[PDB]
């Protein structure tokens, strides 16, 4: 079955629309590809290392080619012969993160709402069938469309992400969090000057919550960058 | 003359509203203060060094007090006995930057539209007269309201900001810009790994333009962070 969706019966605006795709199963993971194009989180460390150098940089997407711009509506592949028509929502955003050993990418991505359960890697195309993005992560019924558009960036480091959930109202610093802001400064006094080298590269950190945060820290927990996220969902983001 | 505005005749919705302020003149520059609270860019390097430790961290604002939240309307001081009522616009945004020798702050700030020409430092208050912010920068008729609200962050470094204006469509990396993505890759290969120490702290870089960018770089221009700005104006931001 060349079906890129888990549920047996289709849901939503379905239309006849052939979009090629390839299916893979490794251990218990099942994912889809679009030629060379795969989600970064669906690759073995061997696959990640070989693709890091030959790829364009989209969050959690490996691809040897530039993706088409987004516009107002896209089609998501259901079968070899059918696809789902969905509006792109630039007001409901999801935060993506990824690492390929070279760049720790992040993106405040737009979404579309489907009640289907698409495989990671499912192709997303425009009216002309040009690949605009690939299914990566989902929060509820909202799937993240990783693209150039929207707020985004990347950290130059080999280190993977640290994904943390600080308690509500805590004063975040580095990979740590503290109950009071004064204690933050106390901990600030005890640390040395920030140190980065080839030996000890920086550490990317994502703090999920109501006050979401993107932080870059050195090996010792000293902060290099701190970024207050707004308008983006961070909690319960599932990588399919 | 206790006027916090340059133009001789008031414009806009003027209301009776007494707001304390002090006027200062250094060289040919004239700005206002609110007790301790002043704009960072209005300070001598000696004044900056003294306030860095005694301050709360708002972009281009020094203050010994926590700022009141941003409601929907604010009042801006014209003279000792009158002030202007202006609507706060969260959809037309301006990018702010500042440095105090400890934090290189940036902020996507909301704006208000006045035809008055306010001094830097003019107090901005809510209905209760609580200090909500201070006049810092403006683009055209749109003044930036520096607050906690909105997207923002800071870099830990002593270095000042580096402000560049790359040509349209160029591929930005670090402090340089290149014609295509390919040249960035070539330039990437010739560089060592980023090096940061107490001796060589990071460099904050702002790239203004259509695709505005926030970058953290080592002393030699190797990139540590890269951030694609969206939804904020960067080009004609004037620090009053
Ligand atoms: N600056 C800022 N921008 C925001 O958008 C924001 N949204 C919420 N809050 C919270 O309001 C309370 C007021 O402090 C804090 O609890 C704060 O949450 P937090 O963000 O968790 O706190 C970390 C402290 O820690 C501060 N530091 C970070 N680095 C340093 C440093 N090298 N030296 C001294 N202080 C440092 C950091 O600026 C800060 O303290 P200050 O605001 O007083 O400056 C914000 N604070
Ligand atoms: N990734 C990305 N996100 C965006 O939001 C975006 N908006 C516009 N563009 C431009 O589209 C063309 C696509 O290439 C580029 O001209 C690009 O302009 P730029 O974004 O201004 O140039 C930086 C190049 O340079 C890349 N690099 C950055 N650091 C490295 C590094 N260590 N090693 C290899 N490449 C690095 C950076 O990823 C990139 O190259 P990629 O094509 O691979 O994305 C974007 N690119």
């Amino acid at each position: 079955m060349g079906r890129t969706v888990l549920n047996e019966s289709n849901k939503g605006l379905v239309e006849n629309f052939s979009i090629p795709a390839e299916l893979h199963e490794r251990d218990g993971k099942r994912f889809a590809s679009f030629g060379t194009t795969v989600p970064i989180h669906c690759c073995t460390p061997e696959q990640v290392a070989e693709f890091a150098n030959k790829t364009h940089h989209y969050c959690d997407v490996f691809t040897e080619q530039v993706l088409a711009p987004l516009d107002e509506l896209v089609y998501v592949r259901i079968d070899e012969n059918t696809a789902e028509k969905v509006f792109i929502n630039r007001s409901k955003r999801i935060l993506l993160v990824s690492s390929d050993g070279v760049l720790a990418q992040w993106r405040s991505a737009p979404t579309f709402e489907s009640s289907n359960r698409f495989l990671a890697g499912t192709p997303i195309v425009n009216k002309d069938g040009d690949l605009v993005s690939v299914v990566t992560a989902r929060k509820g019924n909202h799937y993240a469309v990783s693209t150039f558009e929207g707020e985004g960036g990347y950290f130059e480091t080999s280190q993977p992400w640290k994904v943390l959930d600080p308690p509500e109202g805590a004063a975040v610093y580095g990979d740590r969090w503290f109950p009071s802001r004064e204690e933050v400064r106390a901990y600030t006094l005890s640390l040395p000057g920030a140190a980065v080298s080839a030996g000890s590269p920086p550490a990317p950190v994502l703090h999920r919550g109501g006050s979401g945060r993107l932080v870059l820290a050195d090996a010792r927990g000293r902060q290099l960058s701190h970024h207050y996220l707004h308008g983006v969902a961070t909690t319960d983001v599932q990588y399919l």
